């Protein structure tokens, strides 16, 4: 049965009940609060532990399966959809902040290209490159943080090659096909522990708020993020779907309910990738070849909700700092917000870590993330649903336009 969905949903009810009662009936010290959420901490380690095999293997197997002739066209179609939606998300989010008003530019962009082509694959697996002007000469240093952007650019290129080599490379296709399935099943092992982790991730979140009035200060900013996420997922993404495929977008979104509802509870695109595969390929009867390529890449580079979030929050924090945001300066937020969402890993709190890239570029202190961290857990929950929904809709859109390529693939 679907006990996995019931168990994780029950964690939300128990997590909220536990967190509120614990927060009210006890006064946990800062150290005591940390130990309370330890079971949630372990789950995040388990989730972060699996994204590297998940991304590397799924990127290689998805691209490799596609034939050499049609791999480029399908890849081009997916990339155009990703940027088109992410840019529309950022534009929608930026228009909202200026309307609702809840409240080293080049070097940041170059560091993104310097990370698409890392100087070492092993180092890229756990370290990231950053450059800073100092005296002015640019000096770089490999700080910490998995380089998701670098690994994909390699896995995609590696996947394309081994697919083209043919029978000479069928062993690498077989090796990574099995390595992808082995990572699918390890994520299902994590699914069993997830209800325990969510019970404390949610409970721990609503215990560290301290003064409950910070939500009132963040109330309008809250609405701006949810309003943008609601507008994007309910209007824009369904609209783009209907325009291309000309089929009921809400029926397609209805099938992904397990993936969408799952994404909310756990708030991680990569962890729910196994759920997305089944829902798309089973409830919506989508081609396996398209799903196994569009989704894995989409789960990391295509994050429409996060891109809307980074732009909305960065501008919102700017209003708090009381610095004017005219036409000229808001552009770098749009470009950086799109870039930040590209590099963000498919894990919870990925938005918070990439906030430094957008916060620094616009000219804001790097510690302002603590101003909005109180509610980022609640916003994060919904961002993922939009992140998977955007990728989920991409599978249907890309499949429809790639109909000719798929037709000539069934006949080898
Ligand atoms: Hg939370
Ligand atoms: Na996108
Ligand atoms: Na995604
Ligand atoms: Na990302």
């Amino acid at each position: 049965n679907n006990w996995v969905l019931l168990s994780t949903v029950a964690a939300v009810v128990l997590g909220i009940t536990t967190g509120v009662l614990v927060r009210e009936h006890s006064n946990l010290s800062t150290l005591e609060k940390f130990y309370f959420a330890f079971p949630g901490e372990i789950l995040m380690r388990m989730l972060k532990l699996i994204i590297l095999p998940l991304i590397i293997s799924s990127m290689i197997t998805g691209v490799a399966a596609l034939d050499s002739n049609v791999s480029g066209k399908i890849g081009l179609r997916a990339v155009v959809y990703y940027f088109a939606t992410t840019l529309i998300a950022v534009i929608l989010g930026i228009v909202l902040v200026v309307s609702i008003k809840p409240g080293s530019t080049v070097d940041a962009m170059l560091d993104l290209i310097r990370n698409m082509f890392p100087e070492n694959l092993v180092q890229a697996a756990f370290q990231q490159y950053k450059t800073k002007r100092e005296e002015y000469k640019i000096v770089g240093m490999y700080s910490d943080g998995i380089n998701v952007l670098g690994l994909i650019v390699f896995a995609l290129v590696f996947g394309l090659v081994i697919g083209k080599m043919g029978e000479k490379g069928q062993i690498l296709v077989d090796f990574f096909n099995a390595l992808s399935d082995a990572t699918m099943k390890i994520v299902q092992i994590i699914m069993w522990y997830m209800p325990l982790g969510i019970l404390f991730l949610i409970a721990g979140c609503i215990i560290e708020v301290e003064d409950w009035e910070i939500f009132r200060k963040l109330g309008l900013y809250m609405a701006t993020v949810l309003t943008g996420l609601a507008i994007h997922s309910i209007v824009i993404l369904p609209l783009i779907y209907f325009i291309v495929v000309r089929k009921n977008p809400f029926r397609f979104a209805m099938g992904m309910a397990q993936a969408l509802l799952t994404a909310l509870m756990i708030s991680s695109s990569s962890a729910t990738l196994p759920v997305t595969f089944r829902c798309a390929e089973e409830n919506n009867q989508v081609d396996k070849r398209i799903t196994r390529f569009v989704l894995p890449v989409g789960a990391t580079i295509n994050m429409d909700g996060t891109a809307l979030y980074e732009a909305v929050a960065a501008v919102f924090i700017a209003q708090l700092n009381d610095l004017d945001l005219g036409i000229g300066q808001i552009i770098t937020i749009s470009i950086t917000a799109t870039s930040a969402s590209i590099g963000a890993a498919g894990v919870p709190q990925a938005g918070l870590v990439t906030m430094v890239i957008v916060l620094s570029a616009v000219g804001l202190p790097a510690e302002d993330v603590t101003l909005i961290i109180a509610v980022d857990c609640l916003l994060d929950r919904f961002r993922t649903m939009v992140n998977v929904l955007g990728d989920a809709f991409g599978t249907g859109i890309v499949e429809k336009l790639s109909k000719k390529e798929l037709e000539q693939m069934d006949v080898s």
